[PDB]
């Protein structure tokens, strides 16, 4: 009775969002290109043109929907995308490295985390999930009741979601990988009381010797190839009655737990981009990759050497969600130890077989071609940001997120010499089943900013107004954003519905200013976690980046990607600049007090 109490998404003015676009354009697109884009505008919004007509439409498709863009936006940002999953849609994760030092201690962690998940599941099951707020008001719970029990399919034109959550028989059990081997594992009793860590240990114990020697075909890679391949890869795999047993079992698990092998290692300064890559993509055909099924929701990876973290797929939802699973989950792998009374009669566990044939053969050695491409081509770079965090800005009475926001246009722009459609994930949880929009760090006071900072014409006592200026006026979007009064959202609601009507594909998209706008060098989001943990995922362009970071209270953790096959993107020097811009404006803004 809590997401009937939250507000539906809204529809913003058709004046206001098309206002925000221009704005918002003139720091990206020629100030040729920003007077058709003018011109262009004023004739969408005639009072009597089309613009009007599809605006009636959204207006509509709110009173007989709970929200317009649900289905739209997961449609068309993750269900219709035939690119891989991975690297290019599921975000991983790196998690505070365990200490455990032998192959009986890190079965033990997986036990003391699957415990930590279950004990999460019960507020969701149970529906005690404590109220989540995004200021003063309520955020929609939803995201939390499609990440268990879920998976996604291999559909030849569109993809697919199967939840098995609410179901007539709900999944007790969850899947196990070793050696890109599965097994089944039920973690409840004919009672209703769940696993204790001791029982769970032995049947991860016992899961454990049951693959002890690696030698079978990773039938689970075949999730990373492209999703027409798979779909067609897939639609074979299931031909067989225990293959199809066998990945009925894995979709309806109440989600997957890895137990990677061992690993060249490499020096440390490269380690924490050995761990990161390891947790995305899996390290190639001949590593890690194996031990996965990217097509689960959610994957929970513990390494060797005491690595652990993990990876989800996004359609289910954003990371804060995930993350404030991984916060309770980690915190459970900490606290003390109660009731460790002797062990109940256990069944074996069943090992999820996969009838390897020659037609699958193929298949299987075409994905490791495929997923060893997509590795070659990934270029990632961990930040630890030590000088400060989000103690500095707020000392400033500076928001945070804005304040690294505008250092990233400074150390952008610092490389190209000019600004760039750059993208900001912001969350809509403040509205029923609300997912998230666009907040575009690049505009007028971010641009005059960095330009004003690098001339040598302006004084530091300019310079310093400049970057407040700045620092406000994406705080403003970000407050905009959030509460349904951005543009990029609506702005695709006109375009689908534009479709849906049957009409004339409206100039305004078909404007550069458009395929512009849309094309997004910096792709960031932030992703605050109680636990040191970093979350990160490739570029949405072939020539940009991808940028994630958790920022902390003394701290902030960075992720930085891009693709070497764009000779024109440096990860690491991004993020080497990308530092050097947070600790230029902090030098200005300690030398000039606005008071005191
Ligand atoms: C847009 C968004 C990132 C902004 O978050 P935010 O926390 O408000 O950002 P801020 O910079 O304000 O950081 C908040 C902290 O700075 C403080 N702060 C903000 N403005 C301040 C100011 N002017 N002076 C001093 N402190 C300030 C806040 O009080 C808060 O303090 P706290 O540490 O006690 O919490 C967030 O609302 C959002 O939408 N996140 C979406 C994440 C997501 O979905 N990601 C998907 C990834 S796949």
């Amino acid at each position: 009775a809590h997401q009937d109490a939250l507000p539906r998404l809204p529809v913003p003015p058709l004046q206001q969002s098309l206002d925000y676009y221009l704005k918002a354009l003139q720091p990206i697109v020629s100030e040729e290109e920003w007077a058709h884009t003018k011109q262009l505008v004023d004739e969408f919004q005639t009072s009597g043109g089309v613009g009007e007509r599809l605006q009636k439409g959204l207006e509509r498709r709110a009173k007989k929907m709970e929200n317009w863009l649900s289905e739209w936006w997961l449609k068309t940002a993750y269900l219709q995308f035939r690119q891989p999953v991975v690297i290019y849609s599921s975000p991983g994760v790196i998690l505070p490295k365990q200490d455990f030092v032998d192959l009986q201690g890190q079965l033990r962690f997986a036990a003391k985390l699957i415990e930590g998940v279950l004990d999460f599941k019960s507020m969701i099951d149970n529906e005690t999930l404590p109220v989540e707020f995004l200021g003063g008001q309520p955020l929609c719970m939803n995201q939390y009741y499609q990440i268990l029990s879920s998976c996604r399919v291999p559909g030849p034109k569109q993809d697919s979601v199967v939840n098995f959550l609410k179901s007539k028989r709900p999944p007790t059990h969850i899947t196990v990988v070793h050696n890109y081997q599965f097994f089944e594992l039920d973690v409840y009793h004919s009672d209703g009381t769940p696993l204790t860590s001791d029982q769970i240990f032995v049947q991860l114990e016992k899961i454990w010797n049951s693959s002890l020697q690696s030698n079978k075909e990773p039938v689970g890679i075949l999730t990373s190839n492209h999703r027409n391949t798979w779909a067609k890869a897939y639609n074979n795999l299931i031909k067989d009655k225990v293959n199809r047993e066998s990945v009925n079992s894995i979709q309806k698990s109440i989600f997957t737990v890895c137990l990677d092998k061992q690993v060249p290692r490499v020096s440390d300064d490269v380690y924490r981009n050995h761990v990161a890559g390891q947790m995305l993509h899996g390290g190639g055909s001949k590593f890690n990759s194996g031990n996965r099924w990217f097509d689960k929701t959610l994957q929970f990876i513990v390494a060797e050497d005491g690595s652990c973290g993990m990876v989800y797929e996004h359609a289910a939802a954003e990371g804060p969600p995930i993350v404030a699973l991984v916060d309770h989950v980690m915190e459970y792998t900490k606290k003390p130890e109660l009731v460790r009374s002797p062990m109940v009669p256990l069944p074996m566990p069943k090992k999820l077989r996969f009838n390897i044939t020659p037609e699958i053969k193929n298949d299987i050695e075409k994905a490791k071609q495929n997923l060893s491409i997509m590795i070659q081509d990934l270029d990632i770079m961990m930040l630890t940001f030590h000088h400060f965090g989000k103690d500095f800005p707020k000392s400033e009475k500076l928001s945070p997120d804005a304040f690294i926001q505008v250092a990233l246009q400074l150390a952008y722009y610092r490389i190209y010499g000019q600004a760039c459609a750059t993208y900001e994930s912001a969350s809509l949880r403040m509205f029923h089943l609300g997912r998230t929009d666009t907040i575009r760090s690049a505009s007028i006071d971010s641009l005059a900013f960095v330009k004003g900072m690098g001339d040598s014409t302006v004084p530091e006592q300019q310079k310093v107004e400049l970057l407040r200026k700045a620092v406000q006026a994406h705080r403003a979007y970000t407050d905009r954003a959030i509460r349904g009064e951005a543009f990029d959202r609506h702005l695709l609601g006109l375009k689908l519905q534009a479709i849906e009507d049957l009409v004339s594909m409206p100039d305004i998209f078909m404007d550069t200013s458009y395929a512009i706008a849309m094309h997004f060098n910096l792709s960031t989001s932030q992703v605050p976690a109680k636990t040191d943990c970093v979350m990160f995922f490739g570029p949405v362009v072939p020539d940009g980046y991808g940028i994630c970071y958790n920022p902390m209270e003394a701290h902030i953790n960075f992720s930085v990607s891009a693709y070497n096959s764009c000779a024109e993107t440096n990860a690491a020097r991004m993020a080497h600049y990308l530092e050097k811009a947070l600790l230029d404006m902090r030098t200005l803004l300690q030398n000039h007090p606005r008071a005191k």
